[PDB]
């Protein structure tokens, strides 16, 4: 039948979808959510065999184990076990586009399990097997007999095995196909894997059972009263003695309860549902659920007899909250939300797409610890445990249907085709049927990147009809179609419009007020965090806070989809597209996370934490105004620590308890701050501390901070004149200066400081020269390739202009002897094919105190692409252990990504001044630095800098971080100016104009000396 | 104390070069013990009679951003024409110069003054690379205004008809000038991007005889 090549057949003998079941036979175990004897896990060691196609599978496999098979753990993706290669492709389908057909050579995974089944389970009731996730399609056999078929890799497929099981030993045979017609709807930008990657289990239900139940909570105007409504459905034989009791619990206290026989209200001319009943419980002053305070109640649903005998019980956590859009605003419990979200794929560097509780908990803690309050299930229903954790820890969730046809041309070719409506409807409807009772789910999504088709409108309306408690959104076809309650664009910029034909991405501020538009706007994806990114992140948040209808968005994305591979020596390394022989592929594009695959944070995460803070500050005189952005909670676990320091030197500090009502303000009067004697800049730094630990954070957790420049005293005191006098020495090839045990050598042929000596010891390995380029960031490269160049990408514009080829041409190199110093004057011209790109004019002034003052003045041709940087660089001979500096830090920060950085005195080990981005590029910069210390060296001024054992050249010639090798000495890049990193997206220039080096003329000065 | 600030000399030296003389100065403008600005300059006079002036100014971060950062002097000469290569021909400021065009402009001195009924800073021209007046010529990248009225007289006179041409010609050459604003005229209206808040400024001029 080749059911895997027919969108008309998405399953065979599959049971109806429903909320999580456990079939407890004891109401107390249900109330407490403890394990159930009726729900067994079949996870563990299974037998596995790989085949090139289903036609290659031997019939004997259905009867008994294949001796060639191996024993492997399940759940798992067979690519992670090495049976075949995982494929990383973004848009382009991994298979030829010829719906509904797939390749004849279709990798087939044959799983099998021999397991025991107790006679009691067969003597009565129904025994079903549940596959929470099988990628992408599969046939099931039990004890040699065919049971059924199923599709949709991200939702559970259930089958009744009651008639196939025997008391004792049993054997399951599961033939999993890598490709199927279902694959046409699973073109998400991620690794393409397969196998039984989610839990497998057996559930025993009585013949007369609870087959489904829906929980809803409605409120009065001030939420002081609520009505919990529970619709319960049953299957089996209906009798008058049957009853259903739904009880609501707060800990061990029962708050409400309702009981009724089956038999719903009349719905039409033929009557009502005899097999259904709706219980309605009144709740006074309910404790409301939110990501701020995840208050939960326990709802227990008991199917029992009139006389009180229990048949079975099911249950779920209940969160009393209302989600609605009113007057263009998305409200939660009557208050306008500000979504601090992030998109999160289910990814593990070692296990692939198999999820586990530990990893899920780790992600949630890091998310909340970094001020996120929402997550989008990009782009499919998640592992069931995920919603339970979000309910309890408190995170707003966007549950998304597993539908993405990005590779089609046009994108809506299938979604607008009525023949594909059946397959699509199952992915939407079964998702809703499974997760509708989770309070954390506040919005439904119709899928991702599948254009806009009539099928979307039909399914949008279906959801509004079955579940009016949640808004429905969908970005396809322009982000504001008739299939979305929320304008949810991806990568729309703050102020800049991107007028693409048919599907423009308007500036978000402009989008809101388009003629006739009234909906709220929340980006489903923004701030592409690929590599050294998130430049301009603060621009989004300033807009979110100023515009009521701009209610946030979800960053793209949480974690890099890098995979672990091992070298000849068995040492592990991070791999991406193409590293598994997979081709075609989209290389680095699978890595766009705020954290590495192992959950280690990228520098950008801190920028997100800062901009997403829940407390805002303003300074006026001695008064600090604290404003709360919390909607429901009071600041009852917050303390404000303040500190004043002069150039890193603390002068005063203290702490004040925070008592701010949600949306409220608090004024904190700082004590009389003493005036510092020494000259310099006084800085005020405040930070919110959480004294007590929480379920998501440790005691002392810092949730917010802010800095202000206070009084500044300019230094007007002249340095004590030194009686020493530098001595100049000349030769055809050099200008050398000598002062005490210090020597400076200027090559007259190159015009650069080629060497320095302190006690006759060389200080440089490479001359001090100007630098106007940087090892290209992912944002500089975009989608440009060696065989497919994107002339519009920054890197391509720099290359074409000759910025990387430019040769320094000496125009002047003079020397003069002053009264108490030596003055060296140079002038260079960087050209490319007769074109003068830059002109650098410098003056070096060495005095009797041994200090060398370098003054640089650069001219940039107005018609050459703006340079990535304007500074100097050299390879120092020294290799010290620490790097001490007075500037923005402690983490890596760039011009358009430095709001989170604080000004102070920082000291770190050299290794921390390098950011291990899987794909190497310019990195580790620190801006607004007034003083830098390394080894015996000290540089003073106002510059940006990075320092490491890797040259810009090696960084731009290496594709993977594990292939980098520490060079001799230490490479130092000191810039007077540095271009922004951008990030609004990573496939087109995204560096805002204000962060481009376009002034035409630049000036900066440095002072080099011995500490 | 911006209008009261007195210049305090911190340093003044001179040096002979293989082909020019170098003068180095450093001043500190203070008000009641508070250092508002620090100006460091170097004057380089070469065999061609051209004087190169390099200026580097530090502005205390806690003092209100200055209205301008430049130099001024009263020239003895009084010419009839003002010729310049920059934005013009009419008066233009940083936040009001889109209408101005870059080219070579030549106007009678009187047109370099805007007769606003209520006297104030006026007649500035931005993005100028070359300025010519009498035997003088200034080159670089600056903004400027030139007239027979000093900034002092302009701020002490309530009506334009009470202004009197002073001796010579007052020249204001700025490396930077604050925006004029105007969203309204009863509260600060100069946008942040047009306020001189960088903390440190640099500009260079070349003075010679045209
Ligand atoms: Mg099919
Ligand atoms: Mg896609
Ligand atoms: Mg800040
Ligand atoms: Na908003
Ligand atoms: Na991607
Ligand atoms: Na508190
Ligand atoms: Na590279
Ligand atoms: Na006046």
């Amino acid at each position: 039948r080749r059911d895997w090549e027919n969108p008309g057949v998405t399953q065979l003998n599959r049971l109806a979808a429903h909320p999580p079941f456990a079939s407890w036979r004891n109401s107390e175990e249900a109330r407490t959510d403890r394990p159930s004897q009726q729900l067994r896990s079949l996870n563990g060691e299974w037998r596995f065999a790989w085949f090139p196609a289903p036609e290659a599978v031997p019939e004997s496999w259905l009867e008994c184990d294949l001796p060639e098979a191996d024993t492997v753990v399940v759940p798992s993706n067979w690519q992670m076990h090495g049976y075949d290669a995982p494929i990383y492709t973004n848009v382009t389908y991994p298979i030829t586009v010829n719906p509904p057909f797939v390749p004849t050579e279709n990798p087939t995974g044959c799983y099998s399990l021999t397991f025991n089944v107790d006679e009691s389970w067969l003597q009565e009731g129904q025994t079903r097997i549940i596959f929470d996730g099988v990628n992408s399609a599969f046939h099931l056999w039990c004890n040699g007999r065919w049971v059924g078929y199923g599709q949709d890799s991200r939702l559970p497929s259930e089958f009744d095995l009651s008639a196939f099981l025997r008391a004792g030993e049993n054997r399951l045979a599961v033939m999993v196909l890598r490709w199927s017609d279902g694959s046409y709807l699973e073109d998400q930008d991620m690794w393409r894997m397969s196998g039984i990657f989610r839990d497998v289990s057996l559930l025993h239900k009585p013949t007369t059972q609870i087959s489904d139940f829906h929980v809803a909570t409605r409120f009065n105007d001030d939420f002081s009263r609520a009505v919990l409504e529970a619709e319960v459905q049953m299957c089996g034989e209906l009798r008058d003695y049957l009853r259903v009791t739904v009880s609501l619990w707060q800990g061990e206290t029962q708050v409400a309860s309702g009981t009724a026989p089956f038999g719903g209200e009349i719905i039409d001319e033929r009557g009502g549902y005899a097999d259904r009943v709706t219980l309605r419980l009144n709740v006074e002053n309910p404790k409301l659920w939110s990501a701020e305070i995840p208050n939960l109640y326990r709802a227990v649903v008991e199917l029992h007899t009139a006389d009180g005998t229990l048949i079975e019980a099911e249950a779920c956590d209940v969160g009393f909250r209302e989600v609605r859009i009113e007057n263009g605003l998305l409200l939660l419990n009557g208050k306008p939300l500000l979504i601090r979200g992030v998109n999160r794929h289910e990814h593990h560097p070692l296990h692939g797409q198999v999820m586990d509780e530990q990893t899920m908990v780790q992600d949630i803690l890091l998310m909340k610890q970094n001020n996120f309050n929402a997550v989008r299930c990009s782009h499919y229903p998640n592992h069931p445990l995920w919603y339970t954790l979000c309910d309890r820890y408190g995170l707003y969730v966007v549950d998304e249907a597993n539908i993405e046809t990005h590779g089609m041309v046009p994108m809506n070719r299938l979604t607008d085709d009525p023949r594909w409506l059946p397959a699509m409807s199952e992915r939407v409807t079964r998702m809703v049927q499974r997760d509708r009772n989770h309070p954390s789910v506040i919005i439904w999504s119709l899928g991702n990147e599948s254009g806009h088709g009539a099928n979307h409108d039909a399914l949008y309306r279906w959801i509004k009809s079955v579940d009016p408690s949640r808004p429905v959104q969908y970005e396809g076809g322009g982000a504001d179609t008739t299939a979305t309650d929320i304008i949810c664009p991806m990568y729309a910029r703050v102020d800049e419009d991107q007028p693409f034909p048919a599907v423009p991405k308007w500036s978000i501020k402009k989008w809101l007020s388009l003629p006739g538009e009234t909906r709220p706007l929340i980006l489903c994806e923004y701030a592409h965090a690929m590599g050294n990114s998130l430049g301009g992140f603060a621009k989004y948040w300033q807009a979110f806070r100023q515009y009521p209808r701009l209610q946030g968005g979800f960053v793209w994305d949480w974690v890099d989809q890098s995979l672990i591979k091992y070298d000849e020596n068995g040492n592990p390394w991070s791999a991406y597209g193409g590293d598994f022989g997979d081709t075609p592929n989209d290389a680095q594009f699978c890595m766009n996370g705020l954290v590495f695959a192992d959950r280690t944070p990228h520098p950008a995460l801190t920028e997100a934490k800062h901009q997403q803070q829940f407390f805002q500050f303003r300074l006026s005189g001695q008064t600090i105004e604290v404003t709360s952005e919390y909607l429901f909670r009071h600041s009852d676990n917050e303390l404000l620590h303040w500190m004043v320091a002069l150039d890193g030197k603390p002068l005063a500090s203290g702490e004040v308890p925070l008592d701010v009502a949600p949306q409220g303000k608090q004024l904190i009067e700082l004590p009389e701050l003493p005036q510092p004697e020494s000259a310099g800049q006084l800085w005020l730094t405040v930070r919110v501390v959480q004294p007590n630990a929480t379920a998501w954070s440790e005691a002392g957790h810092i949730s917010a901070w802010q800095q202000w420049r206070l009084a500044e005293n300019l230094s007007v005191t002249l340095p004590a004149a030194s009686h020493a006098i530098p001595h100049l020495t000349t030769s055809e090839m050099d200008f050398c200066i000598e002062l005490g045990n210090k020597r400076w050598q200027f090559n007259r042929q190159s015009g650069f400081l080629s060497q320095m000596w302190i006690g006759d010891k060389k200080q440089l390995l490479t001359p001090l020269r100007d630098q106007f380029t940087r090892a290209p960031l992912d944002n500089d490269i975009g989608v440009s390739e060696a065989t497919r160049i994107d002339p519009n990408a920054w890197v391509e514009r720099w290359k074409a202009a000759g910025h990387y080829q430019a040769e320094a041409a000496l125009l002047q190199c003079t020397a003069d002897t002053l009264a108490d110093a030596v003055l060296i004057t140079t002038a260079h011209a960087w050209q490319h094919q007769g074109k003068t790109l830059f002109i650098s004019r410098k003056t070096y002034r060495i005095d009797g105190s041994g200090q060398m003052a370098i003054t640089v003045d650069v001219e940039v041709a107005s018609d050459t692409p703006h340079p990535a940087r304007i500074g100097l660089n050299c390879q120092l001979a020294q290799v010290a252990e620490r790097v001490n500096w007075l500037g923005l830090g402690p983490q890596e920060n760039y011009p358009d990504r430095l709001t989170a950085a604080c000004f102070d005195r920082w000291d770190l080990p050299l290794s921390d001044m390098y950011t291990p981005y899987v794909f190497p590029s310019e990195n580790g910069l620190r801006c607004g630095t007034r003083e830098l210390n390394y080894g015996p060296h000290q540089w003073r001024g106002d510059f940006q800098f990075n320092i490491s054992r890797y040259s810009q050249q090696q960084l731009m010639e290496t594709s993977h971080r594990h292939l980098l090798h520490a060079e001799e000495g230490t490479w130092l890049n000191i810039d007077g100016f540095h271009m922004g990193i951008g990030g609004d997206d990573s496939w087109s220039p995204s560096v805002s104009a204000e962060f481009q080096l376009s002034a035409g003329r630049y000036h900066y000065q440095l002072v080099w000396c011995q500490k």
